[PDB]
């Protein structure tokens, strides 16, 4: 199993992902500045710039590496946030929504 291949498609299963989410609440790491509570909370947090960095240090080499990160942008959303904000509902929307690209591109990497 070739590497660059399975690089271009994390590259673009990234941005169909990102595309998800509408708001890009997601798009960049929760600002600590503005939640200083967040980490007491937290124990990793992630976001989808961060996974763009760690996918070009080629940290990410199978799925499994890739779906846990978008997996911690989900659960570290609803740990944090209450129930009834949009931040809760926007983060279980990208589950659903993100979850169906994730099968479809998991499903090309078992193709290499
Ligand atoms: C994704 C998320 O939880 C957040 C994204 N931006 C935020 C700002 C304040 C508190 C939480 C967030």
């Amino acid at each position: 199993m070739q590497l660059t291949p399975f690089l271009i498609l994390l590259r673009k299963t990234l941005e169909q992902l990102q595309e998800k989410d509408t708001g890009n609440i997601f798009s960049e790491p929760v600002p600590l500045s503005e939640v200083p509570d967040y980490l007491d909370h937290i124990k990793k947090p992630m976001d989808f710039f961060t996974m763009k960095q760690n996918l070009e240090a080629y940290r990410y080499l199978n799925f499994d590496d890739f779906e846990e990160d978008f997996n911690l942008i989900v659960s570290n959303c609803l740990k944090y946030n209450a129930k009834d904000t949009i931040f809760y509902r926007a983060a279980v929307r990208l589950r659903e929504q993100g979850g169906a690209v994730l099968r479809q591109a998991r499903r090309q990497a078992e193709k290499m």
